[PDB]
């Protein structure tokens, strides 16, 4: 599914991440936008052999299986193949856990070198929430 940018601010407001960890709505459309152009089934493959998932690109190195990234971890323990639904649960769920793992939404170095310090808020503008 590709989300409209009014649409996934919706969504994720609707699954509790809004201020998540003190990160505006803006903050996460914006991480999206960048991690994925909004695309539920968007995937990348890293240098290492990791893939990136879904429209948040979580990274199979830590956070989900998908069977061919040796010496990974699965912390959300969930398929890989689950942060590519039309649905956004399973990646709004893998995502609260990756903000609260100490360095907050840097985790998303897309977020850190495009959205971090920007006017986020022009990403929820407009937006009926
Ligand atoms: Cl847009
Ligand atoms: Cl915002
Ligand atoms: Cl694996
Ligand atoms: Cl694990
Ligand atoms: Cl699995
Ligand atoms: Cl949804
Ligand atoms: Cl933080
Ligand atoms: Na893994």
């Amino acid at each position: 599914k590709v989300f409209g940018r009014c649409e996934l601010a919706a969504a994720m407001k609707r699954h509790g991440l809004d201020n998540y960890r003190g990160y505006s709505l803006g903050n996460w459309v914006c991480a999206a936008k960048f991690e994925s152009n909004f695309n539920t089934q968007a995937t990348n493959r890293n240098t290492d052999g990791s893939t990136d998932y879904g429209i948040l690109q979580i990274n199979s190195r830590w956070w989900c299986n998908d069977g061919r990234t040796p010496g990974s971890r699965n912390l959300c323990n969930i398929p890989c193949s689950a942060l590519l639904s039309s649905d956004i649960t399973a990646s709004v769920n893998c995502a609260k856990k990756i903000v609260s793992d100490g360095n907050g939404m840097n985790a998303w170095v897309a977020w850190r070198n495009r959205c971090k310090g920007t006017d986020v808020q022009a990403w929820i503008r407009g937006c009926r929430l």
